[PDB]
Protein backbone atom coordinates (compact mmCIF):
# COMPACT_ATOMS: atom_id res chain seq x y z
CA UNK A 1 0.00 0.00 0.00
CA UNK A 2 0.84 3.62 -0.10
CA UNK A 3 1.30 4.09 3.49
CA UNK A 4 3.24 2.70 6.06
CA UNK A 5 5.87 5.10 6.51
CA UNK A 6 7.19 3.66 9.54
CA UNK A 7 10.99 3.78 10.46
CA UNK A 8 11.99 6.15 12.12
CA UNK A 9 9.88 8.25 14.67
CA UNK A 10 6.43 8.38 14.54
CA UNK A 11 6.15 12.11 16.18
CA UNK A 12 5.77 14.05 19.22
CA UNK A 13 1.82 13.30 19.31
CA UNK A 14 2.61 10.12 19.11
CA UNK A 15 5.17 9.59 21.35
CA UNK A 16 3.51 11.48 24.06
CA UNK A 17 -0.10 9.46 23.35
CA UNK A 18 2.33 6.37 23.48
CA UNK A 19 4.08 7.14 26.59
CA UNK A 20 0.71 7.86 28.56
CA UNK A 21 -1.33 4.81 27.22
CA UNK A 22 1.79 2.46 28.59
CA UNK A 23 1.75 4.09 32.13
CA UNK A 24 -2.14 3.90 31.89
CA UNK A 25 -2.26 0.39 31.12
CA UNK A 26 0.81 -0.85 33.36
CA UNK A 27 -0.87 2.06 35.91
CA UNK A 28 -4.00 -0.44 36.29
CA UNK A 29 -6.15 1.60 33.59
CA UNK A 30 -6.52 -0.69 30.31
CA UNK A 31 -7.00 1.69 27.22
CA UNK A 32 -6.55 -0.24 24.68
CA UNK A 33 -9.15 0.05 23.02
CA UNK A 34 -9.33 3.55 23.29
CA UNK A 35 -10.06 6.56 25.59
CA UNK A 36 -13.58 8.58 25.40
CA UNK A 37 -14.69 11.86 26.98
CA UNK A 38 -18.13 13.71 27.37
CA UNK A 39 -19.41 10.72 25.01
CA UNK A 40 -16.97 11.46 22.47
CA UNK A 41 -13.40 10.54 21.51
CA UNK A 42 -10.38 12.15 23.15
CA UNK A 43 -6.46 12.76 22.04
CA UNK A 44 -3.88 12.68 24.93
CA UNK A 45 -1.61 14.44 22.82
CA UNK A 46 -3.91 17.16 22.10
CA UNK A 47 -5.76 17.60 25.61
CA UNK A 48 -1.56 17.16 27.14
CA UNK A 49 -0.62 19.97 24.58
CA UNK A 50 -3.63 21.97 25.49
CA UNK A 51 -2.99 22.21 29.46
CA UNK A 52 0.65 22.69 29.21
CA UNK A 53 -0.57 25.53 26.94
CA UNK A 54 -2.96 27.28 29.56
CA UNK A 55 0.04 28.26 31.82
CA UNK A 56 0.27 24.79 33.09
CA UNK A 57 -2.01 22.13 34.65
CA UNK A 58 -2.84 24.43 37.84
CA UNK A 59 -4.51 27.03 36.02
CA UNK A 60 -6.74 25.13 33.79
CA UNK A 61 -7.85 23.50 37.23
CA UNK A 62 -7.15 26.17 39.88
CA UNK A 63 -8.58 28.95 37.37
CA UNK A 64 -11.64 26.61 36.68
CA UNK A 65 -11.49 27.07 32.83
CA UNK A 66 -11.79 23.04 31.60
CA UNK A 67 -14.75 24.68 29.62
CA UNK A 68 -12.33 26.10 26.94
CA UNK A 69 -9.46 24.05 26.98
CA UNK A 70 -12.14 21.63 26.48
CA UNK A 71 -13.96 23.39 24.11
CA UNK A 72 -10.86 23.27 21.72
CA UNK A 73 -10.70 19.78 22.07
CA UNK A 74 -13.61 19.17 20.59
CA UNK A 75 -16.29 18.16 23.23
CA UNK A 76 -20.05 18.44 23.34
CA UNK A 77 -21.24 20.57 25.67
CA UNK A 78 -24.97 19.13 25.53
CA UNK A 79 -23.06 16.27 28.14
CA UNK A 80 -24.01 17.31 31.75
CA UNK A 81 -21.16 15.31 32.79
CA UNK A 82 -18.25 15.89 30.28
CA UNK A 83 -16.87 18.63 32.91
CA UNK A 84 -16.91 16.18 36.23
CA UNK A 85 -16.26 13.47 33.99
CA UNK A 86 -12.96 15.27 32.46
CA UNK A 87 -12.09 16.69 35.72
CA UNK A 88 -12.03 12.98 37.23
CA UNK A 89 -10.63 12.04 34.13
CA UNK A 90 -7.88 13.97 34.11
CA UNK A 91 -7.12 14.05 37.78
CA UNK A 92 -6.81 10.03 37.49
CA UNK A 93 -4.67 10.20 34.21
CA UNK A 94 -3.08 13.38 32.94
CA UNK A 95 -2.55 14.12 37.09
CA UNK A 96 -1.17 10.56 38.02
CA UNK A 97 1.08 10.02 34.79
CA UNK A 98 2.30 13.90 35.18
CA UNK A 99 3.16 12.87 38.85
CA UNK A 100 5.49 10.45 37.60
CA UNK A 101 9.31 10.38 38.70
CA UNK A 102 12.13 11.46 36.14
CA UNK A 103 12.29 7.41 36.21
CA UNK A 104 9.30 6.65 35.10
CA UNK A 105 9.25 8.97 32.04
CA UNK A 106 13.03 7.46 31.02
CA UNK A 107 11.72 4.02 31.53
CA UNK A 108 8.31 4.31 30.20
CA UNK A 109 9.87 6.84 27.13
CA UNK A 110 13.34 4.72 26.53
CA UNK A 111 10.97 1.80 26.03
CA UNK A 112 8.38 3.18 23.91
CA UNK A 113 10.96 5.44 22.30
CA UNK A 114 13.17 2.27 21.13
CA UNK A 115 10.72 0.06 20.35
CA UNK A 116 9.83 2.64 18.04
CA UNK A 117 13.38 3.07 17.08
CA UNK A 118 14.76 -0.20 16.08
CA UNK A 119 11.17 -1.90 15.24
CA UNK A 120 13.26 -1.97 11.48
CA UNK A 121 15.98 -4.12 13.11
Amino acid sequence: GPLGSLGRRWGPNVQRLACIKKHLRSQGITMDELPLIGGCELDLACFFRLINEMGGMQQVTDLKKWNKLADMLRIPKTAQDRLAKLQEAYCQYLLSYDSLSPEEHRRLEKEVLMEKEILEK
